[PDB]
């Protein structure tokens, strides 16, 4: 192939021109985004039950809803969380692959079935099945700086003007609000109810009846009367659509006359359809919108229209209202892409820049400078062709694959002037010997990558499909750099570099050059003395390289391993925590000193608050709270104090000393999809119908137990709710029957009152809202105001509470768990510094086997992944070994020169290791990747250096010790060059401290050791393996 | 897939028409073969439990796993779950002057789980310091409270 | 029993407000009709997958199906793959004049 | 690949039975498939052999 | 006509206008694929620009 584009450069040209088009188009259409689809395919069904506990939801929808959840393909697993503020929260979860789509019409489609087992209030209030598998593209709040509009007003604002153009602007998959549309509230006084002789029964049958769609008819409809000439429709009674179209309701007549309204017994407003969670923003009201970005969409280009659209809608706003973004992450990816794109163009500035000083010729320079951005177009196009999008992990591939790709395009060039230099062949000539040379090593470096790489294509979980963009990436790299030196830079070299004399390399020229030439020259001299120094005593090396490799193992297994580095991505989150029985206001007070701490020591570095009172993570109600924090633009905080790790560090330190209350200040994950650290999630499962007590009993055990292990298990605590005291009235049912009182009327009294009873719809403005019943929150707040509500009995007289209900405390679970149908408790933990994450698992396994009789356990999140892959890397690498074996066998005919080869991995491997053990970075994924890209370009350049050493050996008499000299002469300056490329090229990589430095850290370090140890160690190691082994088995 | 999503779609058209009795029971769409792919039996050696006490165990503890293992079609449950059984006595309802839907509706109204709210609930009053659900009448759990039943 | 403009605001806005964010999706029209039907065809773009566009209206339209009246869910909201032409018309008469 | 699922789950649910509950396969063609296939293959080897 | 009140092209004008506009980019590349084709075949440019 090689000769063919020699004597057609138009050809290759043209191929060049097609592969460049291709990634072009491909780089137009291709979609962009943060992140890749990570997380298993997850699917979660959300039910309200309004004023219901824990176990009211649990017994009557979630055991209802688990019970049907049958026949669904490609199920893992499925979790249930149901909370005191009476919601239900089932996660399914499917393996990977599974089409999200398919998993979610399932799921919806036996809940429909589901759905008439349910009471009728989950019906009326719906529930929810969506994909919960992905995360908020933007958040959009709104703000009122005037305080002329509450938190609902601008709900309803948002719901009502912005909502359906953000949803409508390309890009958008999905939007969230903030809040809720108005509702009717009718805040009923039990008094003045008492008074008019009235319950809250009555109110609700009265506001049915007197707010309804009725279905009239038609005038002169079919079949008509024979001379019928005029048509039209029957308009009848319709929805309400003011305040005081409910206000005038009639509940009753009195005998004297009087009428009774229904503003007489109640306040009619127009409210929120829940209170439970106020936001506020820098301490103002707030309302917002969570847009997720759909699927293949652009994320940068989805923002940008998002961010113009509501510039279009500033203008209409009412006075006072304003758009902030609490949640912008969208820079972050700007930031970080745009860096990685710097470094690719930097690299290829330094790659021009190495072959101009070690070759002084500008054709031969300009070569590379063309075959490498052919073949990262290819890349593009390959990437856009299976389906691929441009994210951090492709775009750090790519990186990672610049190296093989100046390595082959430099390998090309330098063998060509070299051959030139050497045998003064023209430059057509020189070119076809060096093809004849260097191609057969060409292809056989192509397969031994491919070994080495392909295999992360196929690991199990969230772990794989991080590894199979890297692995996709820099396969079709390597391939597209493979086929281009095979296919134009042959033709390149041919048609492009000038004669050079027979005896010409440089020693004539004068300045800097022509004392680098000599510098080198000498260089290369002394190099090939100690090379022919140490074949003497092939020995002691191996001895030497035996401590190499120990040492290796040593740092390997001494190393910490993690998943991805911490980024300061210019955000971060504040959970805040109550006590059992804290009320919104100590809660709002508690988040009201976050923020002033936030706004006054952190005004420097943070730009605003986004204080949430009503839900945290891991639970909703009062006693919870979450405050995202947004900082300052990168460039306005130089330094490490002033980065998300030391401002959640000091902030953490400050809010230790807030009393009653937990505030825990801490930075994002990496994938937000997935909470996943070098820690464990573990189920505890009740299996016999023991309880809930009882399971408390075991879960308490295994905690103690596990406490008693602080050298391997660390932080291991529930991921739940502790009992809490409850209010039980125990109504004695033969006394409402004797005092003439519906137990029916009771419950809807009681339910209605302190829980909110939703009764219909209304059209507001030309939109249906709910309308909600509750008692005015001054009668409904502690025990004492149970006597405050009276119930009509059938001979009319009202009845107390007290007269036949009695009341108490208790304790109850205010948010309880199910894992696969079954009562569960959710613990969370982590292994000991120096521990495996397995071990751990292990640990936990051997405490919770002996636990009380019918409690069981399961490993579920992170930890079932670990349990799925967890022997699968020694085996992906004994096959990619092998393979490699079996290529390099092809490619020198041998059974024993391939190890020569092959026995250079520990000489990258422990650079690697060494420049991240000093720096004191993880055996992430970045790292081992560039693990893998380092063991790929020390194996190329070995059989490089073997295939010349064999050449020389067989196509000429030369021997062993001559045949080695020769060809670790030859190789000597392709290896240094690209090695000095490469490292100036990740240099920017290993000293970024600014936004997105973790990854760029993690790339860059490894690589950089690896590569240094790499051309040092090997260009003297690979010729004592290949004398060793043609002594040995010759 | 598509084939069930298909017939779904137009079985819930004709659901909201279906008797209610239907309904409560429960509409199942399967898409599986005609054909047992095995027969899991349940037996006790001991001989202490009776073949009621087994078919419970296995619907309660066993069948629900099994019906969400994937690859798995359909479950033929042979046997019934337990349920509270009222095996009513006409002479004593007419001794009383009872009749079964008088036993209904007292069944109805004596074993339910009732939303009763929550104290300090929101939107609560400025200085409101607590905040708990309230529990009221449970679904009863036993066959002794069925039998107190009024 | 609902004229279109309250019809519209009840159904077809509330349907059409989760329409949003479907793959592959040219536009979609909607009618209103004074006997309180509903119409909402979306057209999707050539050589997409008409099951799989099905699927996902579906899911989008769960969403909302639950703020509709309780008359539209006791009729049923159907999402089907559409057609706007009559492939046929096959008609029947009495040659007897016996039947109406 | 269903048949070793609903025995892996069986396993699961095993520990935590009563006293003296126990499960049996009184209907199961999958043995007839496994024999069946490896009879096949040792033909093959068989074959091979001769 | 007045402000605010826009138009769209809907089923057969819909498919009708992507056509026409769609048109000079589909002779754009074809020409240029055919010229591509040319060049690598006959290995010039002369030929194929004549
Ligand atoms: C030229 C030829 C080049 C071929 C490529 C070289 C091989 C790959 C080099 C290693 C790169 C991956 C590094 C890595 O991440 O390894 C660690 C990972 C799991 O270990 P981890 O949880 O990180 O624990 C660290 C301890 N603190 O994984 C490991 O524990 C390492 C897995 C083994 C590495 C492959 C070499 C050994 C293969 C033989 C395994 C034998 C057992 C399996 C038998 C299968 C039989 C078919
Ligand atoms: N009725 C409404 C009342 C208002 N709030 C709004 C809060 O949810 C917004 O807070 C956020 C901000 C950003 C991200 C998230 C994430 F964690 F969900 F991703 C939550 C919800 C319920």
């Amino acid at each position: 192939m090689p000769n063919f584009f020699i004597d057609r450069p138009i050809f290759a040209w043209v191929i060049a021109i097609i592969i460049m088009l291709a990634g072009g188009l491909a780089i137009l259409k291709l979609p962009v985004a943060q992140y890749p689809t990570i997380a298993p395919p997850a699917v979660t069904i959300s039910a309200s039950y309004p004023g219901a506990d824990a176990k009211t939801v649990q017994d009557t929808v979630t055991q209802v809803i688990e019970q049907n959840m049958n026949g669904i393909d490609n199920l893992m697993y499925m979790s249930s969380n149901s909370d005191s503020t009476g919601t239900v929260q089932i996660t399914l979860t499917f393996e990977s692959g599974t089409d999200a789509d398919i998993a979610q019409v399932q799921v919806q489609n036996k809940l429909q079935l589901a759905m008439p087992l349910l009471p009728q209030e989950v019906q009326q209030q719906g529930v929810s099945v969506e994909k919960s598998s992905s995360s908020f593209l933007m958040v959009v709040g709104v703000i009122n700086t005037d305080g002329t509009m509450t938190q609902e007003d601008i709900s309803d604002y948002v719901a009502a003007n912005m909502k359906d153009a953000i949803s409508r602007t390309s890009g958008v998959g999905d939007v969230q609000l903030f809040g809720s549309q108005y509702a009717m509230r009718i805040w009923m006084n039990p008094n003045e109810l008492n008074k008019f002789q009235l319950t809250p029964v009555d109110v609700i049958t009265a506001i049915k009846a007197q707010n309804a769609q009725v279905a009239a008819g038609q005038l002169g409809g079919t079949p008509p009367v024979k001379g019928q000439q005029l048509n039209a429709s029957i308009i009848a009674q319709t929805r309400l659509t003011s305040t005081e179209e409910f206000g005038k309701i009639l509940l009753k007549v009195n005998q004297d006359g009087s009428r009774v309204l229904l503003r007489d017994v109640a306040k009619i407003e127009l409210g929120g359809e829940n209170y439970d969670i106020i936001a506020e923003f820098n301490g103002q009201p707030a309302s917002g919108l969570g847009i997720k970005l759909a699927t293949g969409a652009n994320a940068l280009d989805t923002a940008a229209a998002i961010r113009a659209e509501l510039a279009k809608m500033e203008p209409f706003f009412p006075s006072g209202l304003k758009i902030v973004y609490p949640y912008d992450t969208t820079p972050f990816v700007k930031i970080s892409i745009h860096e990685v794109v710097k470094t690719l163009v930097e690299a290829i500035i330094l790659v021009f820049l190495v072959m101009y000083l070690f070759l002084q010729n500008f054709r031969a320079t300009l070569i590379p400078t063309i075959a490498v951005p052919v073949v990262l177009l290819g890349t593009f196009a390959v990437l856009a062709a299976f389906g691929f999008s441009i994210n951090t992990l492709t775009m750090f591939g790519m990186v990672l694959a610049i190296g093989l790709l100046v390595d082959d395009a430099i390998v090309v060039v330098e063998n060509v002037e070299r051959v030139m230099a050497e045998e003064g062949l023209p430059p057509k000539e020189a070119t076809r010997k060096s093809m004849g040379q260097i191609q057969g090593a060409l292809v056989g470096i192509a397969m031994v990558l491919s070994a080495v790489f392909v295999p992360m294509a196929f690991f199990g979980g969230s772990t794989g499909a991080i590894y199979r963009q890297f692995s996709i990436t820099i396969v079709s790299a390597m391939a597209l750099s493979v086929l281009v030196a095979l296919i134009l830079t042959p033709a390149l070299c041919a048609t492009m570099l000038k004669p050079i004399a027979k005896g010409d390399h440089g020693e004539g020229k004068k300045g800097f050059f022509g004392w680098f030439n000599r510098m080198f020259e000498k260089s290369t001299h002394h190099y090939t003395d100690s090379v022919g120094g140490i074949l003497r005593s092939t020995g002691r090396y191996l001895v030497l390289y035996l401590i190499i490799v120990v040492g290796m193992a040593y740092l390997f297994v001494r190393l910490p391993s993690s998943f991805l580095p911490d980024e300061d991505q210019g955000v971060f989150m504040t959970m805040v925590q109550l006590p059992a029985g804290a009320t919104q206001e100590r809660t709002q007070k508690v988040l009201n000193e976050v923020t002033h701490y936030y706004l006054t020591k952190e005004k420097n570095n943070v730009e605003s608050v986004f204080a949430v009172n009503g839900f945290g993570f891991a639970g909703r109600g009062q006693n919870t709270g979450i405050a995202f924090v947004s900082l300052k633009d990168w460039a306005d905080r130089p330094g490490e104090e002033n980065k998300v790790e030391a401002i959640t560090m000091r902030a953490t330190r400050a809010f230790s000393q807030i009393k009653d209350a937990m505030v825990f200040a801490f930075n994002l994950p990496a994938i937000v999809e997935l909470g996943t650290a070098t820690g464990f999630d573990f189920e505890l499962i009740d299996q016999a119908g023991l309880g809930h007590e009882k399971l408390t009993q075991a879960r308490n055990q295994l905690l103690a137990e596990a406490a008693k292990h602080p050298d391997m298990l660390t932080s291991v605590r529930p991921n739940g709710l502790e009992d809490t005291p409850q209010f039980k009235i125990d109504i004695d049912q033969e006394k409402a029957q004797a005092l003439g009182v519906s137990i029916n009327d009771i419950n809807t009294t009681l339910g209605a009152a302190w829980g909110g009873s939703y009764v219909n719809d209304f059209i507001d403005r030309g939109r249906v809202k709910k309308v909600y019943v509750m008692s005015e929150a001054k009668y409904r707040m502690l025990p004492d105001d149970i006597g405050d509500w009276y119930v009509r009995a059938a001979d009319g007289q009202m009845v107390p509470f007290s007269a036949f209900s009695s009341s108490r405390w208790e304790y109850g679970s205010p948010r309880l768990e199910r894992y696969n149908g079954l009562p569960s408790m959710e613990i969370l933990g982590q292994a000991a510094p120096g521990k495996s994450t397995g071990e751990a698992m292990e640990l936990m396994e051997q405490l919770a086997s002996k636990l009380p009789t019918g409690v069981g356990y399961d490993w579920t999140g992170m930890s079932y992944q670990e349990r799925l892959s967890g022997n699968q890397a020694p085996s992906l690498y004994a096959i990619s070994l092998i393979v490699v074996f079996l290529c390099l066998a092809a490619l020198y005919e041998s059974w024993s020169i391939p190890f020569s080869v092959m026995l250079v991995v520990p000489l990258g491997v422990i650079g690697a290791l060494l420049a991240a053990t000093f720096r004191g970075l993880t055996n992430d994924v970045y790292f081992q990747v560039g693990l893998l890209t380092t063991i790929g370009l020390s194996a190329k350049n070995a059989i490089l250096i073997v295939e010349f050493a064999k050449d020389l050996m067989d196509k000429e008499g030369k021997g062993l010790i001559e045949a080695t000299l020769d060809a670790v002469r030859m190789r000597l300056r392709p290896i240094l060059m690209t090695s000095l490329a490469f490292i100036l090229g990740v240099m920017p990589l290993v000293i970024s401290t600014g936004a997105g430095s973790g990854a760029q850290n993690a790339v860059g370090t490894g690589v950089m050791g690896g590569m240094v140890t790499a051309t040092v160690l090997a260009i003297f190691f690979v010729p004592v393996f290949f004398v060793v082994v043609r002594r040995r088995f010759s």
